């Protein structure tokens, strides 16, 4: 994909498709903005204290509409900030363009190569002057990933040369072994200024547990994803939005009497069936935990394994954040044009590999991120997005008024970060401000909370402004 | 209601409404084993070890064809049993004439009066020889709060003359004062020998923290309301099935087209709505946290204040563990023979003491627990259960096989405080108990789990037996 790039001497540096788009872009933030009241009125609350003034901020998160509202939110309040992309599908063109217009930093497109992504992502962390960022927003921990391998490959640049059989990991290594090159020791001098992470999903934030186990996380992290008003809000209510927009936009085909199997059951697969099921379809789920299992009956699912439906399901939505969940084997077994698509993590949920190493299989792409793989005993299926996250690669993902919860969260991450004395470890943000987040969205909705009684209060032994629960509640 | 007790001479005690209805009740039994998975299950693998063997276990909770099923579990692991209902209306006679035909001393009927309901805690407690319970198990923390007041008002007896304004602490009050005469010092030579107590209920549970925040609490608890497997499903959907059951039979009105407003969207405040709007109810929800009123609002239901839907609603339901949530100025407002009812806690979510002093109002007996009450205006409501737990009261509770969650918890909770050294504290089983009791109950309901690959679980950092989620996992 051919791209723009900012003219020689400009101010600041940018890389996107297209800035023609961003009065269309523009036109579609300011609607936005009246569907995110959390994030606005969070904005104008933070406004006079400035709490991020001139902090380099540098975010790898999907580069929506939505995100572009969190962008301005916290340049608003005070930050100096760079933006990319954490999907190589997710960039909304028009959405990058109007904050480029903007005057903003950002290195994204729909449609980049792998080699392209990395390469966006290093020029979001590389701030003027051989600087880094002092704080990071992460969806997926790309970024936390770069930053703590460009660390510890500095000390053992041989780390540089295995790629584990991943060409992408391949990638990454060749981008860190030049940038060891121009600029030595770049990364031992940014980690020390780089005084924390948000980190936006359930994977990104698995992640950090990895590296917080093995002793080897650098600085400290917020984990947003667990915030109640994320989880249990984005996680779930946003893929019931955007799965089946997804599917939808890419093939329309009719959800009604056809057998969907949804791969997981935990938040993401929780909102996933829900999508499925409004449109009459007969849902099945596979699962590994018992306790999600027996959820899932008990919202009337039959709970199968996969192969009991290789003969029976025409579409399959994987949402585990697990690898091999749909295996070669699986797709040689399926029904013809059955969909296949992936809503939870990277491109590993599904075989896809193996799928375009078949032998003899033929790829007809139908249209873009919508590919019929064409077997040689002649039945196909259609893969949407390359496996990717099918949500954002294949429409826009969730919609602006539940991202405006996530964003919130992320917002009150950054600016705790900055003002608190956080130790090396992963935490999350107080249940007050939790409530906060789930507050701020009340009064669009109609909604009237009551409010306690000095005797009720008394009774139940909280404060009339919360918490209401105790630290545990799962809701 | 006139009572049989044991024959003078018996080799054990009892007080029951019918013994001849024992046959009927071990029919439903026979039924409800085959329901209860996870509790037949549970006896066969702990059978031979005989974990509970001799141990004085006394039991406050409703006294249902479920209970019965639980107590023979525990009898069947060695366990010396003695059992009350929790709530005056909600024994089941003939589960109650089973239990003392195979032996067992049981001190429960439907339509206890309030002293009896407090005779019948302090028979169960009162073991042969003048012991007590080496562990308890409670449902609201009753039997719970009478051995915690019997101790201390042995260093206190002052502590007796202070009703707090409270018939029922009256009540209470004199039957301690009685056991102060009768049996000196009984409390404190129990109290050494009670090892710990299981408490099954949100409300429960609460008591059990405001005496450890008071470092009041005598002997350890163990939270059962609060296992995944029990807050999750027997609060969410043995409500779903049970309110409007008891909605049904206690009235035979019609859900559909009507506002039905359900105070509360926690646990039970969602399975609760779930229940009524399966019957084409629209349902309106109260609530005072912001986080609970936004799920309500993402499910389709309108939030408000209860006094913008006194002129609308005809069902009411209270579901809050809370005082004073439905009160007698609400009940003025309220249209002609609107139900008012409470699934929650107690007595005191609904102003039923307030509704029967109201001058001039009429009290008719519709039928047993259904009470019409007509003000001078001429407007009625309809009172089910007299402001008591609906779902018991009116109907039969829940049905066996969500309770074979709660019940298998509490026997491995059983099992756990007799044979582990917990501190002074409330503690929850380990999430891999947790795990086990969902997976008892998948081969009954035809569900089939994955089994993760051994690079599946490398993958996510975890053991293919689980645990499968951090300690934290909403669910
Ligand atoms: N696309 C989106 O917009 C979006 C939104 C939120 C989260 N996510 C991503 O979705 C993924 C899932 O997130 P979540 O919050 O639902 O996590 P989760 O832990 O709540 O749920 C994942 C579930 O997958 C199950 N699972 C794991 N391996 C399995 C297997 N082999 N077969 C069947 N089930 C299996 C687990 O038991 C678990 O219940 C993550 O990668 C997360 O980052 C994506
Ligand atoms: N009848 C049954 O079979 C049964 C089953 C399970 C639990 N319970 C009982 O039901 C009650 C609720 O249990 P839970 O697990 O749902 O607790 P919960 O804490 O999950 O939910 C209670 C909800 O009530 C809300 N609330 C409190 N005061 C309010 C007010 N004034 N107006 C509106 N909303 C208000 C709280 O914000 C909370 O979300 C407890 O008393 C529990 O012991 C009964
Ligand atoms: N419209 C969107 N804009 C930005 N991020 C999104 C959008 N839809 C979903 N996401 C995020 O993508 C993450 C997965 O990488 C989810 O955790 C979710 O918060
Ligand atoms: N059928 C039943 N038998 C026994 N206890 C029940 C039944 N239905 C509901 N309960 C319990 O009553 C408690 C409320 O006192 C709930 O926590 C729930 O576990
Ligand atoms: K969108
Ligand atoms: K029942």
């Amino acid at each position: 994909t051919q791209t723009q790039t900012q003219p020689a001497g400009n101010a600041f540096q940018y890389e996107i498709r297209d800035i023609s788009l961003a009065e269309f872009g523009r036109k579609e933030i300011n609607l936005a903005e009246h569907e995110m009241p959390g994030l606005m009125q969070t904005r104008e609350k933070y406004g006079a204290e400035q709490p991020l003034k001139g902090v380099r901020l540098a975010g790898s998160l999907h580069m929506t509409i939505q995100t572009a509202v969190l962008i301005e939110t916290l340049q608003a309040l005070g930050a100096n900030v760079r933006w990319c992309s954490c999907n190589i599908f997710s960039t909304q063109d028009h959405a990058a363009a109007a904050i480029v217009a903007a005057g903003t930093p950002v290195f994204a497109w729909k449609g980049e190569t792998l080699e392209e992504y990395w390469e966006c992502t290093w020029k979001t962390l590389l701030f003027p002057d051989d600087m880094g960022p002092q704080l990071i927003v992460d969806d997926g921990g790309d970024a936390t990933l770069m930053v703590h391998r460009g660390f510890y490959a500095e000390d053992n640049p041989s780390i540089l040369d295995d790629d584990e059989g991943s060409e992408e990991l391949a990638i990454v290594n060749k981008l860190l072994k030049r940038i060891q090159k121009e600029k030595p020791g770049y990364w031992h001098k940014i980690v020390p200024e780089l005084k924390g992470v948000s980190e936006e999903t359930t994977t990104g934030v698995h992640r950090l547990y990895e590296m917080m186990k093995e002793g080897k996380l650098l600085f400290p992290a917020l984990n947003v994803n667990d915030s109640v008003t994320k989880s249990k809000f984005d996680n779930v209510y946003g893929c019931r939005h955007s799965l089946v927009d997804a599917i939808m936009r890419a093939t329309d085909v009719m959800l009604s009497g056809k057998v969907a199997c949804v791969l997981g059951y935990g938040d993401v697969g929780k909102g996933s069936a829900e999508s499925l099921k409004g449109q009459g379809a007969r849902v099945v789920v596979t699962e590994v935990d018992p306790i999600c299992a027996l959820q899932a009956c008990m919202a009337g699912y039959e709970v199968v394994r996969i192969e009991d439906v290789l003969d029976k399901a025409e579409i399959f939505v994987t949402t585990t954040g697990n690898c091999d969940i749909i295996r070669i084997e699986h797709m040689e077994k399926m029904r013809h044009n059955a969909i296949v698509c992936n809503i939870g993590h990277f491109d590993n949920e599904i075989q896809v590999k193996a799928l375009k190493e078949f032998p003899g299989i033929k790829r007809i792409e139908i249209k873009p991120q919508v590919d019929q793989f064409v077997f040689p005993d002649g039945h196909a299926i259609v893969l949407l997005a390359e496996g990717r996250l099918v949500n954002l690669g294949c429409a826009t993902g969730h919609p602006s008024f539940v991202m405006s919860n996530s964003f919130t969260n992320q917002t009150l991450a950054q600016i705790s970060l900055w003002k608190e004395k956080y130790e090396l470890g992963v935490y999350t943000l107080p249940k007050k401000l939790d409530e906060e987040v789930a507050r701020l969205h009340l009064e669009k909705l109609g909604a009237k909370l009551t409010v306690l009684t000095d005797k009720q209060a008394k009774y139940l032994g909280i404060a009339k402004d919360g918490p209401y629960k105790p630290d545990h509640y799962r809701y």
